């Protein structure tokens, strides 16, 4: 009857179903050592047995007792068994707590390493995916990109982590996609790299060009802001459309785009420091002053109220005028 409660009880424990690490290795080790001087008496073999398999349990619950653990159930003779036997396993891990079983998943083991790191791998494919470029306000007078730096920290690790993959063996069969992954993260940064740049060089200039003043005279440099800012506006208004990360390294227009529209913002950047330098050099005392200062001034030529806080930079003991 005591062997029958046992078996009771560990019935009860596998409806329970829940994460036996004391209670079972507890249960039948109290009612063994009464048990076995017991049982030579008592004989009835069937009692023995009952006693052998709570033995049996007991045993095997401190061995019952993520990555790691879909490992683990692989060297043990069950599929996922912790995963799906841990939110609701019956009695499958209670029963693998063999030497055949451990040597196939050592077989095995080489192949769920390799199938581990394709884990990874495919792991990486939906963050990339998931992601997409955090772009941010810039008045719409459209959206920039945010942060950069953190997609590029991105980029890098999971570039080392395919370099780290391709140095092991395991990885060829999965190589292909590791390559193809490296020269998408390779294109990424080309572009990822540019954009940033593009975006700084375009936040610099969208004061200088689009406020009237600068912009009444340098016709010439007028003009290809306008017309460099229409492509601009342009590819934001593309970005509206589709906003995945994957697409936005792969997109057509964009990724030819910034490197020409660098180059574009960049001559006129040039040409808008040689002018600066060359009303420096009509009142000397602006060399003094810093470029921002320099730009708002120049740009608020036409409101001469508007200069008065800059004075005190201009001349000495001059605060207003």
């Amino acid at each position: 009857d005591s062997v029958i409660k046992n078996i009771q009880q560990f019935k009860e424990k596998s409806w329970q179903d829940v994460s036996l690490a004391k209670m079972e290795e507890d249960a039948g080790k109290y009612g063994e050592q009464c048990s076995r001087l017991p049982k030579d008496l008592k004989e009835w073999q069937a009692y023995r047995d009952l006693k052998n398999y709570i033995d049996s349990l007991r045993e095997q619950l401190p061995l019952i007792i993520p990555r790691h653990w879909e490992k683990i159930k692989e060297i043990t003779n069950t599929k996922l068994n912790y995963e799906n036997p841990d939110q609701f396993y019956i009695e499958e891990i209670m029963g693998a707590k063999l030497d055949f079983r451990e040597d196939i998943e050592d077989i095995t083991e080489s192949a769920d390493k390799q199938l581990k790191i394709r884990t990874g791998l495919d792991e990486i494919n939906l963050y990339w995916n998931d992601m997409q470029f955090q772009f941010g306000i810039w008045g719409k007078r459209m959206l920039n990109g945010l942060i950069v730096g953190t997609i590029l920290e991105r980029l890098e690790e999971d570039q080392l982590q395919l370099s780290t993959f391709n140095s092991q063996r395991h990885v060829t069969p999965f190589k292909a996609e590791v390559e193809n992954l490296i020269r998408t993260f390779s294109d990424v940064n080309d572009t990822l790299d540019m954009w940033v740049k593009v975006q700084k060089l375009w936040t610099s200039l969208e004061p200088v060009f689009t406020g009237g003043d600068i912009a009444r005279q340098m016709p010439l440099q007028a003009k290809q802001f306008q017309g460099i800012d229409k492509n601009w506006m342009k590819i934001m208004e593309k970005a509206v459309e589709t906003k995945k990360v994957i697409p936005c390294c792969q997109n057509d227009m964009l990724k030819d785009f910034l490197p020409d529209l660098n180059r574009k913002l960049e001559d006129c950047q040039k040409m808008l420091e040689a002018y600066l330098e060359g009303k420096r050099k009509k009142f000397p005392r602006f060399y003094f002053v810093s470029n921002p200062t320099l730009l708002k001034i120049l740009s608020q030529g036409s409101e001469p109220t508007s200069i008065q806080e800059d004075f005190e930079k201009l001349f000495d003991a001059i605060t207003k005028v």
